[PDB]
């Protein structure tokens, strides 16, 4: 049974690739994950994804596209992929002890956002512990908070969220910044921004929501407490390209690389969407956008053969 | 007054540039349109746009886009805009015998989809008649239905018609096709297609939905009348370039050209979106998607100076 598109992953990408592809009768088996929904399945507000003029929770929203999928036929397994062969006319995921195999294969895995890995890290998550300066800087008004990272990333989050809170606090685990010169010189130049460099957050105190953080010193063990009501994780992503490492080309930061302005891999008959492509945007709208171009793509390819 | 954005244009692109220019405290001048509202205005059902497991009207999403627009305090004017000025660190727009300036413009004017200018197309638009096989194809299950055009674009429409379609009859008014030769090989192969060349719709007959629809053989003037229930509109798009050309890089179709996978257009300060842009899918959650990228292009460009 050679299925005309599989679709691999659950957020915004994977959900609309499933939705275009459903209505379009190519019956797409979608394999969801365990950890299935996205990376909104973990916030709580989403108030800038256009159509919801009060907003939508995270989960909410994925439930939404989840059941839209489910209303025009995808077939959806909450699984994960744990091998894919996807060169050739008859590509084949592996899922645990079982195989799957399709004319087409839609990429839609996301990027992992990094963590800190302390406490309170995730008991904080959207009370207060936000990786998203677009989307949560608004509710940080006047407050203290801070942002942790040493790269282009941090440093753009934080000179961002200086137009909102009362002060931020950058801090990095080692004395010296992977970010451009460029972006370095602009978060100097901001009087709303402190510096901490050789200094790392052992745990993140908050009752219902943040109120503080530890640190430690990476370098002599002093330890202390800083007051702030909100952290910023801005240390980087991971895009989840390892199943795919070796059989599409990837960037040299392990985005999967596309054509031009489409969503065609390196691969006859594979495509790819969403935040697994994009380190610039990392919206849901934008992965939620590329992703029905990956099934528009997908759909024009198949109709070629 | 110097704006820091000013967007034209509200449909999709346009609103998803407006909440996000919002949200990050850019206060948008936007200026919609006496037409407001973009082409879903004038749709009835909007099914595949991710978030909406039982779909919305077209005009019941945009109501949302706008009033999120407004919650987060886009200036929404709903005036056309009638010249430019985009050249150079101060843009100027004209509306009627008034001035609006800013240091970014993000054009999302879109695309003018080409009317057939035939009684009954306005009074059974959404009740039959429709411009978008994606969208609307689904209705017409083992229905007999027409497809107008010459050109890819129809070909593309009529043959991925036929899998929902009894039969489809493609109308063209010349007897030469400006279509490749592939995709014109592709529907002469299909057995539901039926081509009527040197052939145009004079009139669509339908009391409240399309029955029918009045022909005329563009030769010999002869005149008939063909039993259907659909009719596609596939004649082709003009993109509302009109205020930009000779400033903004345009293709040779008239589409605004952007850098790489940015909506960076050739003009520093000037970013594009939506229709406009994208000759390609011409989605709702596409459009949407891009207006973020050139909200969050424009953010940045901003605050490079
Ligand atoms: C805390 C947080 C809050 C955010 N808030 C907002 C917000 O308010 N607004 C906004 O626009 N954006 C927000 N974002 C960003 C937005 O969620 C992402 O940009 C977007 O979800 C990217 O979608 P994606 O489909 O490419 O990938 P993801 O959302 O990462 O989804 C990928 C899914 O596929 C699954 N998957 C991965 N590999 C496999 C496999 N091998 N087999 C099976 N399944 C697999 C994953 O487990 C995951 O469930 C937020 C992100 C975070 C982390
Ligand atoms: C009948 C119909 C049904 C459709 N159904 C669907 C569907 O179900 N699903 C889907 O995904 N897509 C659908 N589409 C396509 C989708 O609506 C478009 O792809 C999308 O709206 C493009 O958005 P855009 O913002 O780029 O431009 P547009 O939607 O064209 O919006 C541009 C807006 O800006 C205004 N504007 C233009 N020039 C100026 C100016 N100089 N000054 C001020 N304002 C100006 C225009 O009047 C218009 O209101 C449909 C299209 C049509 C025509
Ligand atoms: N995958 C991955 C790679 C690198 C990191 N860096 C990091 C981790 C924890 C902390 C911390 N508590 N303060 S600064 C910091 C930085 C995290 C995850
Ligand atoms: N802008 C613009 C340019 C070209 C067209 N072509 C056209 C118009 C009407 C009809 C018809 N009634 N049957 S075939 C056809 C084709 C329409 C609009
Ligand atoms: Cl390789
Ligand atoms: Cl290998
Ligand atoms: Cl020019
Ligand atoms: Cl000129
Ligand atoms: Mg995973
Ligand atoms: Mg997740
Ligand atoms: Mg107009
Ligand atoms: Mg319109």
């Amino acid at each position: 049974t050679v299925h005309d598109v599989i679709i691999i992953g659950s957020g915004p990408a994977g959900y609309t690739a499933a939705i275009y592809a459903a209505r379009a009768q190519l019956k797409p088996l979608v394999f969801e994950g365990t950890q299935f929904g996205g990376a909104l399945m973990t916030t709580t507000e989403v108030e800038n994804y256009p159509g919801f003029r009060e907003g939508i929770t995270g989960p909410e929203l994925m439930d939404q596209m989840r059941e839209q999928a489910l209303r025009f036929g995808a077939d959806l397994r909450m699984e994960d992929v744990d091998a894919v062969q996807l060169e050739g006319p008859v590509k084949t995921v592996v899922v645990g002890d079982e195989t799957h195999q399709a004319r087409a294969v839609i990429l839609a895995m996301g990027a992992a956002a990094r963590h800190l890995g302390v406490p309170g890290e995730e008991a904080l998550t959207g009370m207060g512990v936000s990786t998203c300066a677009t989307c949560d800087g608004f509710f940080f008004r006047d407050q203290d908070i801070v942002v942790v990272g040493g790269g282009d990333s941090a440093m753009e989050e934080a000179t961002f969220l200086t137009r909102f809170a009362r002060s931020v606090t950058l801090i990095h685990r080692r004395d010296e910044f992977r970010a451009s010169k460029i972006m370095l010189e602009r978060a100097r130049a901001n009087e709303k921004i402190t510096f901490l460099t050789n200094t790392e957050i052992t745990q993140i105190e908050g009752d219902p929501k943040v109120t503080g953080v530890r640190l430690r010193d990476t370098v002599t063990g002093e330890e202390s407490k800083l007051d702030v009501t909100g952290v910023f994780v801005a240390i980087g992503h991971d895009p989840r390209s390892e199943l795919v490492r070796g059989q599409v080309e990837l960037d040299d930061e392990g985005y999967v690389k596309v054509q031009g302005r489409t969503t065609y891999t390196s691969l006859d008959g594979v495509f790819a969407a969403g935040d697994l492509v994009d380190h610039t945007y990392r919206q849901a709208i934008t992965a939620a956008g590329s992703g029905c171009a990956a099934s528009i793509d997908a759909e024009r390819w198949l109709a070629e053969q």
